[PDB]
């Protein structure tokens, strides 16, 4: 194979201290070598057993402890990506990564990072940790993760807005016990504001999320019916805009369900 040795060699590169006094060429070479190590680890860690071996070698300790807060964006995003790759398919690794305080650091990257690729990979990592994990989602909530997702849907870069909205929709389907909290947090209002923006692909997920919040949930219905929100007007205009087009059928179905559920 040669895979255990690659993995150990890569961890040795990544375990080295940042070079002390360094000129620009030394610093740039050093960063490329660490980037390459993370990439080679990612290749290995698509396999679930490699992923587990990686964790057994305390790789997640190193990524969470040092690389999510590395100076260079290229290290941060590759670190976030590798966390997601390893944890995506393995419940045991999800739990280990959560116990290492990864979520607080990932949310900070998603919410604040100057580099968009870091944000996207952070969101990927978060999605892997939180979707099939009741404890990870509880912690996500406690860490104000739904507000982080909301600000991601509110900012400009379309890739992040679609992926954030997609995650919110998924969490609401998978975890309906949280509709109350989300409604009380004023998510109906914040989601409906997103529906007011220029029609685009993330709208489908936004309206899917709203659908979850009203489905068998009187508080969601009440919020949707609030006179100032103006949601009926919005939904009826959206229905007429989408109704002849086969490729918006799912967003249209969400609008229709909201109209049925909330407005006779």
């Amino acid at each position: 194979r040669g895979e255990v040795e690659q993995m150990k060699s890569c961890l040795r590169v990544l375990s080295q201290p940042m070079p002390p006094t360094a000129g620009e060429a030394e610093q740039a070479a050093d960063q490329q070598e660490r980037e390459g190590a993370l990439e080679l680890l990612a290749d290995l860690c698509e396999n679930m057993d490699n992923a587990a071996d990686f964790c057994q070698l305390s790789g997640m300790h190193l990524l969470v402890g040092r690389y999510l807060e590395a100076g260079a964006a290229g290290l941060r995003w590759r670190a976030a990506q590798l966390i997601g790759t390893c944890s995506q398919n393995v419940a045991a690794i999800q739990e280990q990564v959560l116990g290492l305080g990864a979520l607080r650091k990932l949310l900070r990257l998603l919410d604040r990072d100057a580099c968009d690729t870091v944000r996207v990979k952070a969101l990927f990592a978060i999605s892997c940790l939180v979707r099939e994990q009741e404890a990870g989602l509880l912690q996500f909530l406690r860490l104000d993760g739904f507000s982080v997702l909301m600000r991601a849907m509110q900012q400009q870069v379309q890739k992040l807005k679609v992926k954030s909205a997609f995650l919110l929709q998924n969490l609401l389907v998978g975890h309906p016990e949280h509709k109350g909290t989300l409604c009380s947090m004023g998510m109906v209002q914040q989601l409906v504001a997103l529906v007011r923006t220029e029609h685009s692909p993330f709208h489908e997920h936004v309206l899917g999320a709203l659908c979850s919040l009203v489905t068998d949930f009187p508080q969601g219905v009440r919020e949707c019916r609030e006179p100032e929100l103006g949601l009926e007007e919005l939904l009826r205009h959206r229905c007429q805009l989408l109704q002849q087009h086969e490729e918006y059928q799912e967003e249209l179905e969400f609008c229709e369900k909201l109209l049925q559920t909330c407005f006779s």
